[PDB]
């Protein structure tokens, strides 16, 4: 059987972790999967991996026996395709291919570089690279036109994630998924939804207690694995900087409306199940009482649009760029 690699540098749950995870899970039936990361976490305690190599040079952008120790790993290990994700473990990665013949998969992430300075690095690291894997159309817009990578190199697949469950009178729901230090802004939404007592929001994800006496704001903390989007009426996400956020993606499928800061690929989530926001208290206010004041036209495009980043739809393809 195949052996494949991921590299990351942190193993924390969220953001590309969670998708090593779910693409590992994908494939896992059809060969072994090794990991690489920096530390140990979440990810590496996942019973998916073949084994786990733990590199705590990664951390750094650029070490030359951290390098050294990666081929040895490669080779020892017989892997003959790495997916790395995560500015460093990139660095790694391509750099390794002067060392070693493998398969070198790239994955966007969107981008996080935030600056001309990383782009310059990421062009000429695409050199290196046998496919970059741009996770959105977004991305591969960055990648062709801020970064220079030629389109020969890019292999662009949306993002996407197992259906959640679905549903419900509307209670004027409001659910927050994410991390909740920046780029991510609850603070903002929770703000605005606490002036307004008919709404209410919970917050899944350091920590707060300036709504401590706000009865229709409440903090369930970290919920490693949350799928009750169900139970909610609308899915916001308010944040200075995304990709296509797994948590956006996941209420998509849950067939939930959404309410989403105009950055990165979030409008790719939005056709009429929706709308985006300027991360202004009048804006997202305003956004809000209008998607609530006349919900289920809302409500109806995100059942109408709620099979579109349903995983199936994506396995044959990522399957293709990974073991093709």
């Amino acid at each position: 059987m195949k052996n494949v690699g991921f590299i990351v540098t942190k193993s924390e749950i969220g953001g590309a972790q969670t998708w090593v995870n779910e693409i590992s899970n994908l494939i896992k039936e059809e060969c072994n999967i090794f990991l690489i990361t920096s530390e140990e976490g979440w990810l590496t305690h996942k019973d998916v991996f073949a084994g786990v190599f733990v590199i705590p040079g990664i951390k750094k952008y650029f070490d030359f026996l951290t390098l050294f120790k990666l081929r040895k790993i490669l080779k020892e290990n017989n892997i003959s395709t790495l997916i790395a994700s995560s500015a460093n473990a990139g660095v790694y990665a391509r750099l390794v291919r002067l060392l070693v013949d493998f398969k070198c998969i790239y994955v966007s992430h969107g981008w996080s570089c935030l600056k001309s300075i990383f782009c310059i690095v990421e062009k000429y690291l695409s050199l290196l690279t046998d496919v970059i894997w741009c996770v959105s159309k977004n991305d591969e817009k960055k990648a062709i036109e801020n970064i220079g990578i030629k389109e020969p190199k890019i292999i662009t697949v949306s993002n996407s994630v197992p259906q959640m469950p679905r549903c419900k009178q509307l209670q004027y729901k409001v659910l927050f998924v994410g991390r909740l230090t920046h780029p991510k802004r609850p603070e903002l939404l929770a703000n605005v939804i606490s002036k307004k007592p008919q709404y209410s929001l919970h917050i899944v994800g350091s920590l707060k207690k300036q709504f401590s006496e706000c009865e229709n704001i409440h903090f369930l903390g970290e919920v490693n694995n949350f799928y009750n989007y169900h139970e909610y009426d609308l899915f916001s996400l308010i944040s200075d900087s995304e990709g296509l956020p797994m948590s956006g993606l996941e209420a998509h499928t849950a067939a939930i409306p959404l309410l989403l800061s105009d950055v990165g690929g979030c409008f790719e989530l939005i056709e009429g199940n929706g709308l985006l926001v300027e991360n202004t208290e009048d804006d997202i206010g305003y956004k809000l009482d209008k998607i609530f004041d006349d919900y289920e036209n809302y409500r109806e495009q995100a059942i109408r649009a709620s099979g579109k980043f349903v995983i199936e739809n994506y396995a044959s393809a990522y399957k293709s760029i990974i073991l093709g």
